[PDB]
Formats: structure tokens, C-alpha cells, sequence
């Protein structure tokens, strides 16, 4: 219960997900798979259904097969008593939906050798902060999170689970330029669904009615994700991920972080992100 995290080649792990490595070394991608990447709380479950009802043909009663980490495997994933993502992967049928937050200096080289296809979601890293400051509190296999403030200050020189925020969006950003990547943004998706889906559709070479596109944006919406088992967490354990801290489905804005940081703490922080940030052509918004 909230066992430290453990570094592996730079880059700071959940305890379990380390150990889940070994076995990762023998996962094999084929040239179908579609790669679902991105940065912890960045829109990984949002675009995880809405690619997984595109591939279901919009079909909702499909998609309730089973819970969203049974159908979209999460790689890296490992935990006591629970089913490791390569467990789960052995029983997907292709063409296969796969999960993973790895850096690139852990992402199994199968993946990039196959070409296989890249959706990566980026989501302003004040945001980021404070959803992953309560899914630290939820998610028990994180270790302590303590106080905002200690948090904060983890977040800024990337001491959390899976390193800096600010090396991610930038080395996948940079791999899009040699590499079959659709690199969206949580706010781009936020501001008009029915664009950021219609991207994704001619992205992965499907095609699909209007009439079907306006029934995706309603049941991928928030509100409906939220109600919905089969992709809000509430049937894993308790002792794994306790909704009564924080529910999985916390609030789903874009501008949220505004509440929690303090002025201090956003010129701190401002000044920080200015540095790290400074060679990089990324722009993101921070609200709306
Ligand atoms: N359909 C939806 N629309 C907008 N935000 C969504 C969403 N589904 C989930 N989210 C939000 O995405 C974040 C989790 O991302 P991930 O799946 O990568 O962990 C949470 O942010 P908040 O904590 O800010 O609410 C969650 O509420
Ligand atoms: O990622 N998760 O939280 C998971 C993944 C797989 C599982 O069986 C249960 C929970
Ligand atoms: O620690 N956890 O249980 C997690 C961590 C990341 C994620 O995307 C899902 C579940």
C-alpha cells in the first residue's frame, strides 16, 4: 500500500509497472495495432471510447462489452490480484486498441519498427496538476501524494509517476515529425468534440455518417461517460482505487486548475514552465 516508486532508466515507476517491463520485452505489435499515448489525466479514457466506438462502427451496445481497460489494454499495466495489461492483451482480437503512458525511452521498440499509428493527447500541465494531484489520492498503488504545495513542487521536477510532463509532450511532439502520430490537445476537444472526432475518423481511414459522428459527441460527452460502469472505474476494487476520495470522472474542464493554485504558486510556476518550455514550438491554452 502506497509502496514508493521506483526508477527505471531515468524515469521514476510505479512499483508494479516496473516489475510489468520484464514481461513487456516479449509483446510483439503488428502493423494493425493503433497506439493510444499520452501523459497521465491528459484525455487517455475520453479518446480511448471514442476510438473504441469508431471501431465498433457507433455501435453503444458494443461498447459495453466490457470496461474500457478490458478493451483497450494498458501495456504496462500490472497490480496485485489484478490482471496485467499482457494478461488482458492475450485475449484481444486485432485490429487491437493498446494503452500505455511509457516515455519513449521505455516504449517497447516493436512499436516504432511496425509503424504502428499514434494517438497522443497533450493537456495544459496546470491542469494535468491538479488532476493528478486527487488520482494520487484515489489510485492507491501511487505512494503518499501529501499536501498540494509538496505536490506542486514534485510535479515541476518531475519526481511523480511516469517523470516530467514537460519531456513528455515534447519528445512525442517531436516524434510526429518522423513518425505516423495525430497529436491532439484535451482543450481542442473540449472546445468542439465533433472536429477533434472528425480528425481521428481520417486519421484511421474510417468513414462514418453524420447523423453517427453527432451520436458519438453525445456519448462520449462528460456527463455521459461519467454515469456510464463501463468507463468511469467504479467496478474496480476498493482497495485499488477508492471513489469516495476522488471519482475517476472528477470534473472534466478545461481551466479547472484556476481554484486550486494560488497566485504564489502560479508565478512560481509560470516562470518555471517559461524555462523548460523554451525551445519548444508546443502552445497550449489554458483555458476555454
Ligand atoms: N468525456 C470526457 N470529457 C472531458 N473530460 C473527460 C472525459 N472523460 C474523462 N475526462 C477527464 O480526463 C481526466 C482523466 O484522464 P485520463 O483518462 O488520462 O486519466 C479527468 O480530468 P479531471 O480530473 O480534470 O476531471 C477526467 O474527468
Ligand atoms: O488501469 N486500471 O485501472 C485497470 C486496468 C486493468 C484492470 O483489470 C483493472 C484496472
Ligand atoms: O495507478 N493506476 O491505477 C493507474 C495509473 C494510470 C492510469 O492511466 C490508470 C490507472
Amino acid at each position: 500500500s502506497r509502496p514508493p516508486l521506483e526508477y527505471v532508466k531515468g524515469v521514476p515507476l510505479i512499483k508494479y509497472f516496473a516489475e510489468a517491463l520484464g514481461p513487456l520485452q516479449s509483446f510483439q505489435a503488428r502493423p494493425d495495432d493503433l497506439l493510444i499515448s499520452t501523459y497521465p489525466k491528459s484525455g487517455t479514457t475520453w479518446v480511448s471510447q471514442i476510438l473504441d466506438m469508431i471501431y465498433q462502427g457507433g455501435d453503444l451496445e458494443k461498447c459495453h462489452r466490457a470496461p474500457i481497460f478490458m478493451r483497450v489494454p494498458f501495456l504496462e499495466f500490472k497490480a496485485p490480484g489484478i490482471p496485467s495489461g499482457m494478461e488482458t492483451l492475450k485475449d484481444t482480437p486485432a485490429p487491437r486498441l493498446l494503452k500505455t503512458h511509457l516515455p519513449l525511452a521505455l516504449l517497447p521498440q516493436t512499436l516504432l519498427d511496425q509503424k504502428v499509428k499514434v494517438v497522443y493527447v497533450a493537456r495544459n500541465a496546470k491542469d494535468v496538476a491538479v488532476s493528478y494531484y486527487h488520482f494520487y489520492h484515489m489510485a492507491k498503488v501511487h505512494p503518499e501524494p501529501g499536501t498540494w504545495d509538496s505536490f506542486l513542487e514534485k510535479f515541476m521536477v518531475g519526481e511523480v509517476s511516469y517523470g516530467s510532463w514537460y519531456q513528455h509532450v515534447q519528445e512525442w511532439w517531436e516524434l510526429s515529425r518522423t513518425h505516423p502520430v495525430l497529436y491532439l490537445f484535451y482543450e481542442d476537444m473540449k472546445e468542439n468534440p465533433k472536429r477533434e472526432i472528425q480528425k481521428i475518423l481520417e486519421f484511421v481511414g474510417h468513414s462514418l455518417p453524420e447523423e453517427t459522428v453527432d451520436f458519438m459527441v453525445q456519448h462520449t460527452s462528460f456527463k455521459e461517460m461519467k454515469k456510464n460502469p463501463m468507463t468511469n472505474y467504479t467496478t474496480v476494487p476498493q482497495e485499488f482505487m477508492d471513489h469516495s476520495i476522488s471519482p475517476f470522472m472528477r470534473k472534466g474542464m478545461a481551466g479547472d486548475w484556476k481554484t486550486t493554485f494560488t497566485v504564489a504558486q502560479n508565478e512560481r510556476f509560470d516562470a518555471d514552465y517559461a524555462e523548460k518550455m523554451a525551445g519548444c514550438s508546443l502552445s497550449f491554452r489554458s483555458e476555454l
